[PDB]
């Protein structure tokens, strides 16, 4: 099976970690969350703070963490998933009071020569919170503190925050920053940290996040 939706097509029922390989890749072991929309892929899970998540581009590429815990599965990965395909990309977050906010959005997934940009369409921006997109859409890079695509020659956005991103601005997102169970002495230290703006505010640190990716 190339992905978690063909082994759903295939009849795999059971949540949990299976082999893969996509076209034109070794074997891999990837999370697979089997719902009655299909088999998707989890590409990022946190919800405790036991795994450093503030590393380099290499790793970002390669992946990281626990597959039982934990984890980052890879930018090289996910795009050997996705290929050039229509993918959703689906977004949970959980609060400290136990509410989970689950989004889902239509992306592209460039590969290595994009810097593994995502690439939006026009209105698939605007529901992030970009209001003047041309029909062309939006592409947003990831972004690490050794390898990061802030244009300002005075500033990169990874390095400032912590972890690696699709840093569109330095204000919308990163689910990938510095785990908090409570508030540090300034926002100067949950600025660095598990935030999605429009949901729960700039600077309030989330409990738990998974992402999860399903091509077509
Ligand atoms: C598309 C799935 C979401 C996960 C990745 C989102 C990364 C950011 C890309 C969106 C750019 C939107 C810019 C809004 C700017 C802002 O409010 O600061």
């Amino acid at each position: 099976p190339r992905d978690c939706q063909e082994l759903f097509q295939v009849g795999e029922r059971q949540s949990g970690l299976f082999e893969i390989q996509p076209q034109g890749s070794p074997p891999f072991l990837v999370n697979c969350k089997m719902t009655s929309d299909g088999g998707w892929t989890v590409i990022q899970r946190r919800h405790d703070g036991s795994v450093d998540f503030n590393r380099p581009w290499e790793a970002y590429k390669a992946g990281f963490g626990d597959p039982h815990g934990e984890f980052w599965l890879g930018l090289e990965k996910v795009h050997s998933i996705t290929g050039d395909r229509n993918s959703r990309l689906a977004v949970q977050l959980r609060d400290w009071d136990g509410n989970a906010e689950l989004l889902q959005f239509s992306v592209h997934l460039g590969g290595e020569d994009t810097a593994y940009s995502l690439q939006l369409t026009a209105p698939v921006a605007g529901q992030l919170g970009a209001t003047t997109v041309p029909p062309s859409g939006l592409s947003v890079p990831f972004s690490t503190w050794d390898q990061d695509h802030d244009l300002r020659r005075d500033k990169n956005c990874a390095k400032s925050l912590s972890g690696g991103w699709w840093f569109g601005t330095c204000s919308h997102s990163n689910l990938n920053g510095q785990y908090f169970r409570s508030i540090p002495q300034q926002r100067q230290k949950l600025k660095k940290g598990i935030f999605w703006k429009t949901w729960r505010g700039r600077y309030y640190p989330l409990q738990a996040t998974t992402m999860l990716i399903q091509p077509m």
